[PDB]
């Protein structure tokens, strides 16, 4: 799709079998989801945002379907204010910015 | 033009007659720039992201050019680690997400 920006670019995703809403976030290097259970191994990591640093759980090589487009990559889980889809997955689905 | 998301979507902007590098950020409601001493009235605000909140100064109706496209609107100024062009100005320069 082409998505304009007069509203937040919120989309439905599928992950670990479940639906969620998430924000397409070109200013995020990484995909960060609010607290949820995912299968498999994870590693403790830290990541910084505008307000400082948080602890997250890093899950690798995770399948995520975004507006019907498939990705498989790293998902961080922790106290983000909103689920965000970062560039690690936006690149997989072929996103670009256009003006 | 089209901006890839393999790397951070940094572009040149002009504001308050300084040229700066800033992120084209679909995840940001409002534009936030690194600390700078702009002229004019402002109002305090808190904005929140990963890690919590920062305090910023809200300026209104500031001219900002972004890759040669003119815009004018709200600019927040405070201790962000990166200059961020948010949706308030992205719409004004014609920016969409596409996949
Ligand atoms: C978390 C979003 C809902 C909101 N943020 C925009 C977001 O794009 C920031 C923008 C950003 C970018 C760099 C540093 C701080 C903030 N990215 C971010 O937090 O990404 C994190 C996940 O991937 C990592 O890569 C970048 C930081 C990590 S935000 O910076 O907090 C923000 C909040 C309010 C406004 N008006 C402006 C910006």
């Amino acid at each position: 799709p082409q998505i304009t920006l007069w509203k937040r670019p919120l989309v439905t995703i599928r992950i670990g079998g479940q639906l969620k809403e998430a924000l397409l976030d070109t200013g995020a290097d990484d995909t960060v989801l609010e607290e949820m259970n995912l299968p498999g191994k994870w590693k403790p990591k830290m990541i910084g945002g505008i307000g400082g640093f948080i602890k997250v759980r890093q899950y690798d090589q995770i399948p995520v379907e975004i507006c019907g487009h498939k990705a498989i990559g790293t998902v961080l889980v922790g106290p983000t204010p909103v689920n965000i889809i970062g560039r690690n997955l936006l690149t997989q689905i072929g996103c670009t910015l256009n003006f």
